[PDB]
Formats: structure tokens, C-alpha cells, sequence
């Protein structure tokens, strides 16, 4: 009867989410170029490294040479470079150009191994380069000056500085594609967690000024995240060793879980698992009947659901937390009665429910 | 006893509901002529561009070209432009012409003939003329631009395709009135540096847009069904796929407000009011509808985009008694609910009380 | 007992044959450019077949443009070129980049293709163009000189005279890896044919001096003949209506299939299946089983078969005559003895038992049985 | 054991006939205008009927014109034109545009309301008809000119006309596409029958001119040929009986069915069928395992077996008489010596064998 009701809201939630696209949906493929650490020795690793930076901190480079720059840098993890971005780089609007550097033993630029098409290649990164000294004022990409000028030739040190740089990299990620502004209270209280557990080594740390030009990039390149959260998948899942450079992103990783999915939890955590005695009145039933939908839905999106957010999915809008705004009014009312910590999160939107916000702080706060 | 009346009720809902229709009922199909992607250049892709919004910025161009245009920016996304609404398109009124322009670099038009380019050139002149000079995009800078490479084409194509999308959400239920909720919109995606800002498309552009949209079934069509098939499926989309997708959420349910109304407000709300037995015709006729929506299947969620006549069953209007306490619960609870307009003849004061009331 | 030993000859043949192969024995990719037909226009495609003809003809040109130049060729079937080379290719050693022709009204090579990096590549084009016109002596691709300067106006005209290039590349397929040299009196009979039946359009009749280029460009690269087979078997799988282009190749197809395997159906054809009672040699039995094991292992091989020899396939060696001696010579020596149109395959093959083979003469020119006598 | 070889030739003759080929394979579309008789009246098919003679008789009209006129003419035959072209019309390469006639009064060519670029094309047209009479000196599509002038009025006069211009079409595909010239005897040894039976009025009868420049269209023309045999095996099914007009196709098709499969039938026929002594013979022995693999092939080729030589199958090359050659050679060599009509087909290949052929004679 009025199950049938209840039973037609959930079809209506999953109808049609089946099947698959006609191919014709595939958006017009842009080509990247990523220059890649071509062996294991540090003399080349340190020097690729430094052009890395400096490609990323370049103010008079263009765009596609930026975003393959940031996959130089957040690829010096692997043993074999190219062979980590090639296998698990995953999405369809961006086609790889993967180029193996030969030793990086032209000068300033990465030297093209077998020789350019247009010997002007070489130049083109001699201006780039120049550039991005001369736009930065002389700034290196590290804080303390001895780093920027290090030219690194043994693993130790290497490893030391590469996995230091990469934390750096990984410490933005988890609020560049949320809240880029408000966004350095967070990332410093993280950098300053793995520096005083030694995790990374702090004479190699990198500037606000190289973070800024970095944090930018992410915020504003949709294909930079998609390769980022590639990997954040693949390395949040078990069943291997990890090294002290994947024991770094898989920290990262507990801040990054969840993230711009606030609302889903927020109304799981405070209202639904509070279960005030208010949940048993008549009005919310709407709202209930929402969320359970939601929480079958969210095991249907499956393993992408962690960073949902932070993929700009489609599917996220549904569970945007605007979207059951009696329950969401009443569970923020808990909320921010209840926990002191809480609250801190601006929740100035429209869909406040005004019953619930009264009625949640009431429940919460002066009736027991 | 009651079972016959109930199975009846059943009976009349799926009679002549079966059956194919004979082939002598189909409307005299219209020729339609879409100019589409050339190639993988940008300087093509970019120029391509310009001639379609000047098209629907002309103050000259026939329907027919304002159709053939519309289908030219929403097919700007593809990797084959020509093969996406060849492959898509799926529309019993309505025959493509699909001509790729190769030189459409040669002037303002695409590339016997010779009395064409001076048609197009007519066409782009009284566009310029008429509008005053005003160009496409909010900063003119952008109508200027020439484009070169696929990292700029890609951020401005996205940036117009999502200009376009933007409208399809209010087209069909409320084409004035519209600003409001477009802009909503627009903010999500420029906040969240999805759409990139150069290229944001100028209101006077847009109205005009907007305006097409409402007044020509034919090319809605073809948009939901675009609209529709992208939404589906596990597939990987990028950037433009996935800002349409995006908009999707907006886009359903949208003109199916009344069956939405009764299930979010009074049925879903179980006041208490629902046990009294004057209720009893209603809910039957909510079963009925419910099994209804079912049988209607892949395009539900846009029946009012398509002008469904399915979708008449399904209005809000069929369960009066229901509704008018519906919308008395709604907007008495819910606070920006009840400013949709529950102002129609339907409407039962004592229930709209009682609705309140409870 | 006896038994054991046939299924021990079968399970060597059959032994590694099974798995699949690890991916580090996958050989360095060759990039190659094809330009491909950019709009379904006349004018552009009349005009990029003259240029891809003459990219053959060129002398001055490198075989990574030539074997291109030679897909373009053979894609012109396609409402949509680039679809046609995407969807057919596959083949690992070369990695193939299309640059949908923009139009190029540019000239004799491609229009550059957003504005070129250096315009040295146009140039480079006029350069290959120039050397071609001038090392042929002024010979152009058709036979008939207006044909070459034919400006192409209307699809009829086009269909007629691309139907008619097309050909000209499929009558080279059946000898090109088999007998590059020899080749002519087989590809005039063929082309005679077609002409005489009136399927292509004898008006856009291709230089043998072109042809023979072609040809060579067949013979000298494996990526071209790759590409060729994989079209091949793709249009001679049912499920369709093939019309006058798809029609000439599947008709091409009828007198290359086995080609360049002619030994093993030789001595299915002749000897084996003509059973005469000399097959009853007690000798022979080694080589019957033999047959049997590559009679299964031909059915195992499946889909490619009818053009093993043409790619290249490495178990085509072990399906080689001379794998069966006795039998092959046995079989050559009926052959040649029975059937007159035989005898004109060359048989100077150490694998031949002359001895045997005198057998096989012996055997072949030698109820009533009135009938057999006076014959 | 020797079983297996046989099953192995066999199955090596199937391989690969399985399977649907991916869609890129699709040759590009040919755009062919079809002006077709918009209503029924024999007053304007009559008219049109002249008009479509004329157009092929044209020195002036290019070939895509020709096939589309040629398709005119040979639609005639149906009670809803359009309709009777767009149904059964089922051949990849080309794309039809049929543009239906509102009482064509413009002359040998359409009336055109396209608008003002059109008045061009009516005078191309124009050019084109006059060209046609200039060429051919005066003669017009009939071989006596009353014919020429007759503007018929009513449907029983139309029939017995359309019937013996469409019958006189139908005559030349039994040799359009086996032997194009030396055409005569036959086709008119068919003509002699139909008239002899009252079926066709020869008031009607059309020009030798004409009729060689439709032989011509046909022999050059695989577009028009598919078109052709479409409608020849859409008549010859049965679910109804045929009147005048598909009786006279169907009367055609007994001379038209095997056509160009010459070597095929005539091993069936003489040599097998026959079961000479030669049938004993050990050494044409893997020629019968040759007919057995040829006779189960046919069957899976299916329903356009009658008809492959004038589709163009390449199957059909598969089929060819000289793939069997031993036998065929001993066929010959019998049904040459035994049959008076036999013989005077052309049979000199290169795929012969005297021998065989002596010992076929000598049986």
C-alpha cells in the first residue's frame, strides 16, 4: 500500500543508472607531455627533480606543460617512472605523451635523449626556465637556500628529498579541490604531524611560494586530481609492502578519506547515529526515507566513493547534503550543540531548516 | 467484493496500452541541415564555434537553421562531431543533413556554392548589425580570441556547451523567470573552476538561447536524448562529459513536479490524516499511477522535456484530494517549498486546511 | 602399442602451441603517418589520390611515408577513412598516427595541419612531389594522360575511378609475397578479367611503371601486407551486402586465398585425395600420419589460413612441403602427370625424391576398364 | 583415416564463411536521383514512359543521371511508384532520392519548383533531350513512329504498353551480364515467344537504337543490376499470384535463373546425372569429392543461388566451372557428343584437359 510508495522512490533512485554510453559521448582528447626520470641514478633524479619544480613554479609557462610537470613530480615515487603513470593514468580526456629523460644532461632543461625534431625544443625550455628564475625573484623551491642549490649524487639523500618534496605535494591535495582559501591552517598542522614523526626530512623543505603555485595548479586542473586520486585508490588498498614513500601518501590518505562528502556523513554521524528522541516524529519520515536511498546508492557508486568530491562525479549531487534539508537542519542543530570541535565548518546555506535548527540545538543542548 | 472494482480500475489503466502504432500516422519528415566538426584542429574547432553562436545570434536565420545551429554546439564536446548526432540522434519527426565544413576558415561562413558563402555572409553581417555590435561572450576580449591549441579549445568549448546546458533546466517548465536558478548554476561551476571564466556567455545571448529552446520541441529532443544517454552508463567522462552529467542532476525530474509533490509531501509524510477514508479513491489511483510510471520506463525522468503525452497521467492533478493536503503539509513545513504555485482549480480548501492543520 | 607413437607425433606438434605469450617479447613500435580522406567531397578526394600515388612514385621519399602513403591508398573504400584504418589495424610492430586530411587544396601534399611548426613539411612534400614527377620522366600515375590530369567533380566519376586504383592494389596482393619478381603475366590475366566483366573502369587504367612500385613497396614492407590480410579476412566475413568496391576485393579474394601455401594443398588435391592404389605402399605410412598431424594442425591455426604465408604466420613453416617428403614427392609426381595446367609450379626443391617421384609418374600413366584403356 | 582429408577439404572451404564484417567496411554512398510517376493515370505514365526512353537514348546526361532514368523506367511496373522502388531497392553503394512528378508538363525532363538555380538544371535537361534526338537521328524510343507520338489515355492501353517496353528491359538481363554483344539472337528468339503468345502489343516495340543503349547501361551499370535482380527475386516468391505485369518477369526468369553458372549445371547434368562408365574412372575421383564440397557449398550460399553471376557474388567466383576442372572436361566431352543444344556454348577455357574430354566423347 503505502509500501509501494516507498518501494517506487527507490526505483526511481536506481532506474536508469544502468547500461552503457554510445562512444560518441567522448570528449575531444587533449595531448600531455610528461618528461620522466629515466634511470636509477641521483645525479639525473636530483637535477629532474629541480626542473620539475621549477617547470610547476614557471609564471610565463602554459598550462599543459604545467599539469605534465606535476606528473613528473608526483610520479618520482616509482622505481620505473613512465611505467607508473602509463599503468595506472586512467581517464579519457587526457593522451600521453611519456618521454624518458637522457640524464638531463643538456643544462637548466631536460635534454631531449635521441634529439629534437626543431632544435628550438630545447630553447623554448631555456625561456621557460629563465622565466621562472626571473618571475620568482631568485627564489629556489625550497625554504633554506643550501637546498635549492643541493645537486644531489646518492640514494640516501635523493630518497631523503624526494619523499619530503612528494609529502609536500600530497599535504595540499586534501583541501586544494575543497576549499583552496582557508586552506593553509589545515595543510600546516599536517606538514608539521609527519616532519616532528620523521617521517620526511625538513632541511629539504619547500616554500609557501612553490605550495601557492602548486595548491593553484590542483585547484584549477581537473586532469592533475583524476591521475592524483588514480593513485590515492591504488595505494589505499592493502595486500602489499609499502615503503617509506607509499607509507607517506597512505597517511596523507586519512585526511583525504571522505573529503567534500561532508554532508552524507555529517547527517550519518549526528541525527541519524544520535537518534535523538525527535527522530520519531512524523515530519521526518520523508527525510529518512531519503537517506536510506542514499546509503544503498552509496554501495551501488562503490570504489570510487571515498573521493567522490574531490572526482567532481556526477553521482555527488545527489548526495549532496542539500538534498534532505529537514534531517541535514535538525542533525547540524545536534551537531554543533554537542561537539565543541564541530561547528568551526560554515553551514551558512539557504536549506537550513529553521523547526530543525531550533529543534536540534533543543534536543541536543536543554533536554537532558 | 471490492477485488473487481480495484482489478478494473487495473484494466482500464493498461488498456490499449499494447500495440504498435501503423506506420501511415508519421508526420512529414523535415529536413534539417547541422554543420559539423571538421577535425581534430583547433583553429577549426574554435572558428566552427564562432559561426554557431553567431547563427543563434543572427536576427535573419529561419528555425531550421536555429535548429541545425543548436545541434552544432551541443555536438562541439565529440571526438567526431558529425558521428555523435548521426549515432544519438533518434527523432521521428526530423531528417539530418550532416555536412563537416573542411576550409571553414575561408570567412565568417562554413566552407553554386559561391551564392552560399554570400547567404552566410548576410547571415554574420545582419548578426553584427542588428546586435549592436555585441558580442557572445560577457568580456569581448573572448569573441576575438582565435584560438590555437587543444588546452584553450577545450577550456572555451566546455565553457559554451555548459552555457548551453545551463538553459535546458528551465526551457520547457518556465523559460521566463529562468535568471535566477540559471545563475545558481553558473556560480557552482565557475566557484568550483570547472567552466573557465574568459568564455562565460553574455545574458543577451543566452535570453535569446533560452527562448529557442522553449518555442522548438524538435531540438529539445534531441538534447534529452543526448542529456539522457550521457547520464548512463560505466563509463570513464571527462571535464564535458561530466559537467553535463552534472547539470543532469538538475535536469530530471524537472516538469514532472506534481507526481514528485505527492510523493515527497503528504505520501511520503504519512500524516495522520491519511487513514480517513475519503483518501481511499486517491490511493488507488496512486497504485495505479505508480505501476504506470514503471511501464513508461527509460525517458521518465525528462517526460516533460519530451511533451510525453504519458506524462499528462502522472500529473499532480489526478489525486486532488491527496495533493491539495499535500501541498497544505508542504508548505507549512518545508520552508522553500509551497512558493511553487498550488494555485489551480483542483485545490480542496478544507484538505489545504487540513493539510496545515495536521 | 603403435598407437602410442601417432599421438606422440600429435602431441609434439600441438606441445607450446597453448598459453599465452609474456608481454616483454612485444617489438619496438614504429610510428608511421597516415593521411586519410578528411570529408566525403570529390574534389579533395581525386586530388589526395593523385598526391598518394605519386608519395609511391616518389623516389626521394622514406618507406615510413611510403607505407603510409600506401594505407591511404588502400582506405579509400571508407564513407570515413580514418574509421576504416583505426578499426581494421591490427598489427603491434607499427603504431599508427591519421592526420585527417584538412581539405589540402594547399598544393600537391597535405595542407599543414594547424599551422605548421616548420613549413619545411609542406616543403618537404613539394620536394617529394618534384623528385617524383622527375626521376618517372614525366610518367604520371594513369596510363592515359588526361586521366592524370583530371580534376574529379561528381561521386559517379570518383567511385568509378577509386574502384578502379583499388583494384590495381589488390591484383598486386596475390603475387607481391609470394613471386615479387614473374609477377606481370598473373596480374595482366587478372586484370583482364575485371575489364572484360566491366566491374572497373578501364578509363582510370593505372602505369605499369607505378604498379611495379607498388608492387616493390608490397614485397619490401611486412606492415603494408599486415594491414592488406587484415582487411582481407575482415570483408570476406558474411552478414552484409558488399556493392562494386567491397565486391572487387572479395572477388580478388577468390584467387588469393591459399596463396603461397601451394605445396600443402598440393598434395591434399593431388595424391591424397586422388587416392591411387599406390597409396597403399607400405612406405608411405610415416608420411600419411604426417599428413593427418598437419591436416589437424591446420583446423587449430583457424581464422588466418587462408593467407598464413602472406603474414608472415611462423607456423606456416612447419605447413611447408618438404615436412612431408615421400608423400609431397609422390604427389608432385601424379600432378605433374595428370593434370596439364600442373607442372608449371617449379618444383627444383631438394625436399623432391626423384626416385619416389618417377613412382608417382609411374603410378598416374599406367567393368569393363575398356574405357581407361582407350584413354 | 583418408575420410578425414576429404572432411579437411570440406571444412577448409566452409572457414570463414561465418561471422558479420565490421561496419567501416561500408563503400562510400553514391546520391542517385529516381523521378517517379506521382499518380495513376495512364496519360502521365504513357508521358513519362517516353520521357525515361528519351533520358537513356541522351548523348548528354552523365552516367549517375542514366542509372537513375534506367530505374524510372523499370519501376513503371507498380501501383504505388514511390513505393514499389523504396521497398524493394536493397543495394549499400547507392542512396536514392526520389522526387515524385506533379504531372510533369515541363517536357522530356521533370518541372522543377525548387526555385530559381533550378531553371538551369531544366534547360541541362533540355540539352539533353535535344542532344538525344539530334545523336540518333530522329529516332525516337519505338521502331515505328506512330508509337513515338501516342499519348495514351486509359489503363488497359498503358498496361499493354508498359508490359512490352518493361518485357522488352527484361529480355536483356538473360545476356546483359554473361555476353553483352552477340545479345541479338537470344533476345530476340525470347521476343518471338511473348508475342507469339499474345502477351506483349507490339504496337509498342522499341528501337534497336534503344535498346542496345539499355543493354549498353546494364552491362556497364552494377547499381542498376542489383536493382534489377532485387525486383527479379522479389516476384518470383510466391504468397500470390501474379498478374501481366510480374508474369511477364516471371516468364522471363526460366531463361534468366542459372544464368552464368553455365559449368556449374552442366557437370550436374551430363556426366553426373548421367553415371557414364566414366564415373568408374579412380583418377577423376577427388573431382566427385570436389562436386560433393561444390553441391553442399551451394546450399549454404541460400537464396540468391539462381542468380549469383548477375549479382556479381564473389562466392561466385568459388563456384567457377575450372575449380573442378578433370571432370567438367569429361562432362563436356559427353554432353557435347550427346546433346544436339549443347555445343554451341563457347567452352574454350584454359582449364580443358583434351584428354579427359576424348575419354568424355569416346564414353
Amino acid at each position: 500500500i503505502f509500501e509501494e510508495a516507498a518501494s517506487f522512490r527507490s526505483y526511481q533512485s536506481k532506474l536508469g543508472r544502468d547500461g552503457r554510453a554510445s562512444a560518441a559521448t567522448a570528449t575531444l582528447t587533449t595531448k600531455i607531455r610528461i618528461f620522466v626520470p629515466a634511470t636509477n641514478s641521483p645525479e639525473l633524479r636530483w637535477e629532474l627533480t629541480l626542473f620539475a619544480l621549477d617547470v610547476i613554479r614557471s609564471p610565463s609557462a602554459a598550462e599543459s606543460m604545467k599539469v605534465g610537470a606535476a606528473f613528473t613530480l608526483i610520479s618520482m615515487y616509482s622505481e620505473r617512472p613512465g611505467a607508473l603513470i602509463r599503468s595506472l593514468l586512467n581517464d579519457p580526456d587526457i593522451e600521453a605523451v611519456i618521454i624518458d629523460v637522457g640524464s638531463m644532461v643538456n643544462g637548466i632543461p631536460v635534454m631531449e635523449r635521441r634529439g629534437d625534431k626543431a632544435q628550438e625544443e630545447m630553447e623554448g625550455l631555456m625561456r621557460i626556465l629563465k622565466t621562472a628564475r626571473d618571475s620568482s625573484k631568485g627564489k629556489t623551491p625550497f625554504v633554506d637556500s643550501r637546498a635549492y642549490g643541493l645537486r644531489i649524487t646518492d640514494m640516501s639523500t635523493l630518497v631523503s628529498a624526494v619523499i619530503t618534496i612528494e609529502a609536500q605535494i600530497w599535504i595540499l591535495i586534501a583541501k586544494a579541490v575543497t576549499a583552496p582559501d582557508t586552506a593553509e591552517e589545515s595543510e600546516t598542522r599536517r606538514w608539521a604531524k609527519y616532519v616532528q614523526q620523521k617521517r620526511v626530512n625538513p632541511f629539504f623543505a619547500l616554500t609557501q611560494q612553490w605550495l601557492t603555485e602548486m595548491r593553484n595548479l590542483l585547484s584549477q586542473s581537473l586532469s592533475v586530481r583524476k591521475f592524483m586520486v588514480e593513485i590515492l585508490i591504488e595505494v589505499k588498498k592493502g595486500g602489499s609492502a609499502k615503503g617509506r614513500a607509499v607509507e607517506i601518501i597512505s597517511d596523507i590518505g586519512n585526511y583525504v578519506e571522505e573529503t567534500g562528502m561532508a554532508g552524507f556523513f555529517a547527517t550519518i554521524r549526528f541525527g541519524l547515529e544520535t537518534r535523538y528522541p525527535a527522530l520519531a516524529l512524523n515530519e521526518f519520515q520523508s527525510d529518512l526515507n531519503t537517506i536510506k536511498s542514499l546509503m544503498l546508492l552509496y554501495r551501488e557508486i562503490g570504489p570510487r566513493a571515498p573521493y567522490m568530491v574531490l572526482l567532481e562525479e556526477s553521482i555527488q549531487t545527489k548526495f549532496a547534503p542539500g538534498g534532505y534539508p529537514l534531517l541535514w537542519s535538525f542533525a547540524m542543530g545536534v551537531a554543533t550543540t554537542i561537539d565543541r570541535s564541530m561547528g568551526a565548518l560554515n553551514i551558512n546555506r539557504g536549506y537550513l531548516e529553521p523547526m530543525y535548527f531550533r529543534l536540534g540545538q533543543k534536543s541536543a543542548r536543554h533536554h537532558a
